[PDB]
RNA sequence: GAUUUCUCUCUGCAAGCGAAAG
RNA sequence: UUCGCUUGCAGAGAGAAAUCAC
């Protein structure tokens, strides 16, 4: 485990070395001079770590997290990578264990908080010449110093625990100082001065019974609940010992934690310590299979499985009931199939699908979180995941033990990550056994969801009827194999608002997984015995069809938009002209296009509302006019609403106003039309607004049948073609309508309007409401 | 227990890119 | 304007690890 961040070095060195954030840029982003919008684009990071003497800065980087492991790597490889570098000469572990147990039964020691000063100073309280010994087991488990040392002196201890318990021994022999080995444990070698613990008793700050499970080695043999008792004046190891029949706790032996995800509670696993390193007939004991498989070290003779332990500033006992029931548990919690159902709180309901769809249309803990779980309980290094322009594959230790790549590549990051995921997590489950006949009483697509209310009971084949999983509300997948198969094929005959029922004769729960659901253990063993059937009651709530990722497509040959910029264009040249205006210039894709081509425009000019399209135009503008501006000589966007009039924008010769009005409402239409017509004078004007008829032929693949969720309105080419010519006649303007997409003739229409009011006829005082945002006049 | 590191998910926000019935 | 993709920031929630005055 070499996890050695940077940062938790500095820690080693106190909280003497301040971090700062500091945000720069990186010129990443187009360089426009004279803008006085602000694209707030991302900011890199550089660290700044204040060591004592000298103070370190971190380069550039994209993650304010990493910069500051920046700041760590610099600060470490200009000292000489001193404190990574160091690590353990085998004998010096022995020492640390030998100094570190000497500190642990010192006088000041025992009045301390780590979790030892709970056990030494229960040790005190322990009956008879039990008295002051602390079991060996807790000496080596309790305390990670003597783990870390331990670990380096042999890593077989992590596959065979009795070793951590000579090791601890022997390094108490060498140094008998004030530590006497006892056939109850350690023990000290004197008296704690009367006083220290007097002063210890005052202090305390005060038969409780903690239900576990009993675990044979005699594969026949049933897994019981057996209830032990703690009390005050016994140390709990000794309640334990008692149960497995020996006489102390100092025979006792303590296996590493585990599950958590599976049982709810931290738990170790009491079994007894062959008396060849406790004297550091001869008869060793049976290994007990159950045992070892739960905690992933090998166990002999029966054992307990018990969370239990002391906590840091309490006395008080930690604990939790363990029971039979939670044993089943956390074997179907080793298998991904079981993680699955057990993280989703259905484990008869539910099942490790086989294929994956979209994040949309999973339910439960995604394939690669399922699997990385996996991987830690099972003492594995996280998975390394594989993207190319997927790749799964496992690490332990430096081995190699799976190496996955899937043929098709989603478009999407996440996507593929988890579809080799649950490849992955398909072949594990193939290493231990999970995933019969039914009887009934009283359409749907694959990629869809299905919401159902279910319940189950075990009962005698027809006291004896008994609910073992109950569920109000669920959601699964359908056809990704995400739920048992009998309740699959069940619900999709089924429609909202059915409640049908069904059993099977011969359970096709496996045993290990109704007595995982089911509390009253004692009853569903007896259950099983006899003719045991397993029924099953479903109401369907809900269903969702199939998935929606056919989002966008292409329909007219050259883009819409491109055609409507194309025949605004033409009007521009076929009409010779200076200054063009453009209300509502989006990001400059007129003015793009527009100085592409030399054109014989002399002025431009663009007005927005929009702050962050007006910052992409001036930005193109600025490239645009740097090669040699065919004709132009000066170019100017305001950040404004056309539906306010400036005198600064006058002469206008060219008007556009490519469907914004749309955008709008249909008096600030109206009200828009009469200021430009009546003070701009536009000489030529052209509007586009699409025809509304069309949007019956693209649907094929406020209103009903609207395009953008920002229209207030849309018109049909009646409507248009009214506004029109009212505002035309009303105005002195010729008004000629036509459009861009199909043809005037094809009865849709076209499939984007436009109107061209010419000036025929071919009062003012100044107030600037707009803002100049960007401007430009060649020198 | 103090502290701290690293992860993943959720929602919020910003930006870059691409496209479109804008 | 609108949608999709990618990345950075904040907050919340779950999870793993490590050190702690001899
Ligand atoms: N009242 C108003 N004043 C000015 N601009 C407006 C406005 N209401 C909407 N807009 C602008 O209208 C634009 C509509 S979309 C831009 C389309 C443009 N013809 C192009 O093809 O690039 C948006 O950029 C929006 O900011
Ligand atoms: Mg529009």
């Amino acid at each position: 485990h070499t996890p050695t961040p940077k940062a938790i070095i500095h820690q080693k060195f106190g909280a003497k070395a301040s971090y700062t954030v500091e945000e720069v840029h990186d010129s990443s982003q187009s360089g426009c001079p004279g803008l006085a919008i602000p694209q707030k684009g991302p900011c890199l990071y550089r660290c700044h770590l204040q060591l004592p003497e000298f103070s370190v800065v971190s380069n550039v980087f994209k993650k304010k997290k990493d910069s500051e492991q920046s700041a760590a790597e610099l600060a470490l490889d200009k000292l000489g990578i001193r404190p990574q570098n160091d690590d353990l000469t085998v004998d010096e572990a022995r020492d640390e264990i030998v100094g570190r147990i000497k500190y642990i039964f010192s006088d000041e020691f025992l009045s301390a908080e780590h979790p030892l000063g709970a056990h030494l100073r229960a040790a005190l309280r322990r009956d008879g010449e039990r008295c002051g010994s602390v079991p060996v087991s807790v000496i080596a488990t309790v305390d990670a110093k003597i783990n870390s040392r331990c670990k380096i002196i042999n890593p077989s201890v992590e596959s065979d625990p009795f070793l951590a318990i000579s090791y601890v021994m022997k390094a108490a022999a060498k140094l008998a100082d004030y530590i006497v080995a006892s056939p109850h444990g350690l023990r000290r070698k004197n008296a704690y001065p009367s006083e220290i613990v007097e002063a210890l008793a005052t202090h305390v700050s005060d038969s409780r019974e903690v239900a576990a499970v009993y675990i044979p080695c005699i594969d026949e043999e049933v897994v019981e609940l057996d209830t032990l008792y703690i009390s005050s004046n016994r140390h709990y190891l000794d309640s334990i010992a008692e149960r497995l029949g020996l006489k102390d706790g100092n025979q006792v032996m303590i296996s590493r934690m585990f599950g958590k995800a599976s049982c709810g509670s931290e738990c170790r696993l009491y079994s007894e310590i062959p008396k060849k390193y406790l004297d550091n007939s001869h008869i060793v004991k049976s290994r007990n299979a159950r045992a070892s498989y739960i905690c992933g070290q090998d166990i002999h003779g029966d054992a307990i499985l018990a969370s239990v332990g002391y906590r840091w500033k309490s006395d008080d006992l930690d604990y939790d009931d363990v029971t039979v029931n939670s044993f089943y548990r956390i074997c179907c919690g080793m298998s991904p199939n079981g993680i699955y159902k057990i993280s989703r709180q259905a484990v008869i309901a539910a099942q490790l699908p086989f294929a994956f769809t979209t994040k949309s249309n999973w339910r439960g803990p995604l394939p690669r979180e399922i699997l990385g779980l996996f991987c830690h309980q099972h003492r594995l290094a996280e998975p390394i995941l594989s993207s190319s322009t997927e790749v799964k594959i496992f690490t332990k230790s430096q081995d190699l033990v799976l190496e996955c790549s899937p043929r098709k590549f989603y478009e999407k990051e996440n996507d593929a990550i988890q579809n080799a995921s649950l490849k992955a997590l398909l072949w594990f489950s193939k290493f231990f056994a999970d995933l019969s006949s039914e009887s009934k009483n009283t359409s749907i697509t694959n990629g869809s969801v299905v919401s159902i209310c279910y319940s189950l009971s075990l009962a005698v084949d027809p006291s004896s009827v008994e609910p073992i999983e109950s569920n109000e509300e669920i959601e699964f997948e359908v056809g990704t194999g995400s739920m048992n198969p009998h309740i699959e094929s069940e619900v999709t005959q089924m429609t909202v608002g059915e409640y049908a029922s069904f059993k099977m004769t011969p359970p096709d729960a496996a045993e290990a997984l109704i007595l995982a659901v089911g509390s009253d253990t004692v009853r569903i063993r007896s259950l099983l015995s006899e003719r045991p059937c397993l029924n099953y009651n479903i109401l369907l709530l809900g269903v969702k069809g199939p998935s929606e990722e056919r989002m966008e497509a292409a329909f007219f040959k050259p883009p819409l938009s491109k055609q409507r910029v194309e025949y605004a264009l033409k009007h521009i040249r076929e009409s010779s002209a200076s200054t063009l205006v453009d209300f509502g210039c989006g990001s400059g894709s007129l003015l793009d296009s527009l100085l592409d081509y030399p054109t014989s425009l002399q002025t431009i000019i663009g007005v927005d509302i929009s702050p962050k399209g007006l910052a992409r135009a001036a930005k193109m503008l600025h490239v645009k006019l740097n090669k040699e501006a065919c004709n132009v000589k000066s170019a100017t966007l305001y950040d404004g609403s056309i539906l306010e009039f400036d005198s600064r924008l006058h002469d206008v010769d060219i008007g556009t106003c490519l469907e914004v009005i749309e955008h709008m409402e249909e008096d600030q239409a109206c009200e828009f039309g009469e200021k430009v017509l009546s003070l701009f004078h536009p000489k030529l004007l052209i509007v586009s607004t699409p025809n509304y008829e069309f949007n019956t032929i693209l649907q094929r693949s406020q209103l009903p049948k609207f395009r953008n969720h920002d229209h207030k309105f849309e018109w049909t080419r009646e409507q248009f073609n009214q506004w029109a010519s009212k505002l035309g006649k009303r105005h002195n303007y010729s008004v000629e309508f036509s459009g861009v997409g199909g043809s005037g003739e094809v009865e849709p229409g076209f499939a984007s309007q436009i109107a061209i009011f010419r000036r025929e006829a071919s009062a003012e005082s100044s107030m600037q409401p707009y803002k100049v945002i960007w401007e430009w006049k060649k020198e």
